[PDB]
């Protein structure tokens, strides 16, 4: 369960949004970039595995997973690859914040800063934020 | 220090700028090249940051991309308290050591950056019963 990941891509504006969520928590990492290249996706796996301890990432068919570029970034990094409810959230918060600043790429990092510390529940609840940490804390 | 301390520091290498957010507990970093030390790469470094992890607290350099309106609003917005020219210099130092032993596999330099970053998040220290700078983050924020 900790190390496993699913991947997607939205699309808004003319550009493409990269997300990631760590299932066993419902915690996101985002990213907004120009195109889906297997250079950028490669990139963003990467960047998350330095991050987190990312064992399996689950993805869609899509030809950037298949690059040449992203199998060596996945080799390094020792990530093995495979073939919503957290993404029109995320998509949703977007449009919530969207308004409040100029580029598309402020206002997904300030839905991924709400996501991630929006706790869940009453009073006894957790954020998505402290339910990762916790997760791979125990873990360990 | 508390749990939500950070340092951010800057390092060029090859002409292009690597900000370095620096978690003061544990020695887990957070690292991109950015194109300049601009007040609206400043705050977006922070808000990724904040987004990603608690960040109660930044000690900073006082550069001038800190002093821009656009970060003071990011903070404020975040919740962080900016310490300017509040004191890891070693680190970056560390994290140029790393970026040279893979800066050969990798064609771009951002790409052998987050390299280092991997290999400096997972090193053990203290030898073979230690801990890596990841463990030592996750042990130190978890709460339950
Ligand atoms: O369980 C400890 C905890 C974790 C967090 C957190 C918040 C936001 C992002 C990641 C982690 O806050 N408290
Ligand atoms: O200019 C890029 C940018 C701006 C912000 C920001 C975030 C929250 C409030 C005010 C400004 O973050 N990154
Ligand atoms: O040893 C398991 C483990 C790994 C991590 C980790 C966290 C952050 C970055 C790299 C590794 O935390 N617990």
């Amino acid at each position: 369960s900790p190390g496993i990941w699913q991947l997607d891509c939205t699309h808004l504006e003319g550009k493409v949004i990269l997300v990631a969520v760590h299932v066993a928590s419902g915690y996101i990492e985002a990213e907004v970039i120009p195109a889906e290249t297997g250079q950028e996706t490669a990139y963003f796996l990467l960047k998350l595995a330095g991050r987190w301890p990312v064992k399996t990432v689950h993805t869609d068919n899509g030809s950037n997973f298949t690059s040449t570029t992203v199998k060596a970034a996945c080799d390094w990094a020792g990530i093995k690859q495979e073939d919503e409810s957290m993404n029109k959230e995320l998509k949703k918060i977007i449009g919530q914040v969207r308004d409040q600043a100029e580029h598309l790429k402020t206002a997904v990092q300030m839905a991924v800063f709400i996501h991630n510390h929006k706790r869940k529940g009453g009073i006894g609840g957790y954020s998505a934020g402290e339910r990762i940490v916790d997760i791979i804390a125990t873990d360990i």
